């Protein structure tokens, strides 16, 4: 099956709206991690693939992906990098499972019917 970028958007953008909507667990995502401000100089020795909301987001909206997996392959991209780098204890780990936790229960359906 060949999907059409906008059948792509469609289907997958409430996904990720999803993720937005969780207030404050999504914050910390919506934008790059700047290792400068956050005085955590390590960051890009331990996470070599940087992902974020905007940039997923970007993505879906310019029509880079080609197929949904790729999409799925970013989200889980960009948490599996805060479970790497962050501390259980932390809270910005946590919110990154509050946020997995959603993003399974509202993408399983969608890609049953893609
Ligand atoms: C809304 O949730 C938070 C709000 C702020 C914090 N933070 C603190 O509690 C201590 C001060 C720094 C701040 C914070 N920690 C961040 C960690 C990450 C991050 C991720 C994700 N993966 O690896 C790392 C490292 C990202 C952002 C962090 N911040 C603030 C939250 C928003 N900003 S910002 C100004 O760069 O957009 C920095 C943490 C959380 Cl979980």
């Amino acid at each position: 099956k060949i999907f059409k970028p906008e059948e792509l958007r469609q289907a997958l953008m409430p996904t990720l709206e999803a993720l937005y909507r969780q207030d404050p667990e999504s914050l910390p995502f919506r934008q790059p991690v700047d290792p400068q401000l956050l005085g955590i100089p390590d960051y890009f020795d331990i996470v070599k693939n940087p992902m974020d909301l905007s940039t997923i987001k970007r993505k879906l909206d310019t029509g880079q992906y080609q197929e949904p997996w790729q999409y799925v392959d970013d989200v889980w991209l960009m948490f599996n990098n805060a479970w790497l780098y962050n501390r259980k204890t932390s809270r910005v780990y946590k919110f990154c499972s509050k946020l997995a936790e959603v993003f399974e229960q509202e993408i399983d359906p969608v890609m049953q019917s893609l």
